[PDB]
């Protein structure tokens, strides 16, 4: 099963927070595909 991306703290930078959102989106895509 696809692994959950490391959760960032509230003090995350907009770019990395957006990046995390994309990684989480990827998680959902791969989870659905699984």
């Amino acid at each position: 099963p696809p692994k959950k991306p490391k959760k960032p703290g509230x003090n995350a930078t907009p770019e990395k927070l957006a990046a995390y959102e994309k990684e989480l989106a990827a998680y959902e895509k791969e989870l659905a595909a699984y």
